[PDB]
């Protein structure tokens, strides 16, 4: 994990930057921030190329699309508080979420996207915007205070609550034990393994696979080869994690490295070519007045 780029925000006292995707072109990352505004930014120059005002509240989230011709935003109390933006030609929005606090695109095919409202996922066509199916069982419910659903690498299942859900039949198949307050859960790459806080469980027979006591309170990211899983964990707008992150190999697990770099963590994200984490560091404590991040790149 060598250093090779550091950037803050251009034309700011105090550097707003709070999450981080790569764009579909090469050199170019994207960056929401703390006025709720989406930049784009040469990675290694560090040069502000775009800027766009999305929300009057922090960015939370963002995801652009495989194909760069979408993207999606969530911010913290603005209303819509979700968004869908179209990137062709003119940047503008196409749908609107109105109290979905996270979105997420299908996976397979990027016809659809998935939004949470508290304990509940929603269905949306792109197209359309319209709300396919709503999931949610009040008898079936974790009440996970950091709820994410999300779909599984084939868009059939998804995940809502700790409960699996079949797409098809709008049928809640397995409801996963409560072992923690706050992580939901993600898929595996490989559709066989859901990970649930430091729980992997199999999806074929219910059985407890590892207990992976690092990953407590982390949010979890895959390489694109889904090789190598990393982990950020959430803290004890505020800084979301501490100041550390793990490498775990994804097939069995075993931890590849823990670096600390001394810094609360806001967001952490690969390349589709695995040459490249980029990870948003807060300089300040949670008790400074402003917020002060940096984005640095790592060769892996
Ligand atoms: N109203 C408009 C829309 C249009 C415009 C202005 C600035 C930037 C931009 O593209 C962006 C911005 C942020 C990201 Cl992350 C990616 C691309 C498009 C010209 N005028």
């Amino acid at each position: 994990f060598r250093p090779i780029s550091v950037f803050r925000e251009a034309n700011e006292d105090e550097s707003g930057f709070t999450c981080c995707a790569f764009s579909a072109r090469e050199r170019f990352l994207m960056l929401g921030t703390c006025t709720g505004q989406l930049k784009l930014y040469n990675v290694f120059s560090g040069q502000e190329e775009a800027s766009y005002n999305c929300h009057n509240s922090a960015i939370t989230h963002l995801e652009p699309s495989r194909d760069g011709s979408l993207l999606l935003t969530s911010a913290t109390w603005s209303q819509p508080l979700s968004a869908l933006w179209g990137m062709k030609s003119v940047f503008d929005m196409k749908h609107s979420f109105t109290e979905d606090h996270y979105v997420e695109f299908s996976k397979h095919s990027q016809d659809r996207v998935i939004g949470t409202k508290g304990d509940i996922a929603h269905i949306y066509d792109i197209q359309t915007g319209n709300k396919l199916l709503t999931l949610f069982n009040p008898d079936l419910a974790n009440n996970y205070k950091r709820n994410c659903a999300t779909f599984n690498p084939t868009d059939d299942l998804v995940l809502n609550d700790g409960v699996l859900w079949d797409v098809r039949s709008a049928l809640a198949i397995h409801k996963f034990d409560k072992f923690n307050m706050n992580i939901s859960g993600v898929f595996h790459p490989n559709g066989l393994e859901v990970i649930i806080n430091t729980e992997i469980w199999d999806l074929r027979t219910f059985h407890l696979l590892h207990t992976v006591p690092a990953l407590d309170q982390c949010r979890v990211v895959f390489n694109h080869t889904g090789t190598v899983m990393y982990g950020a964990m959430l803290q004890a707008m505020k800084s979301p994690f501490g100041s550390s992150f793990r490498t775990f190999n994804a097939t069995d697990y075993k931890p590849i490295a823990t670096i600390d770099v001394k810094r609360n963590i806001f967001d952490l994200c690969t390349d589709t070519k695995d040459c490249y984490l980029a990870v948003i560091e807060n300089q300040g404590s949670m008790d400074a007045l402003n917020m002060d991040t940096v984005c640095r790149l790592y060769e892996v």
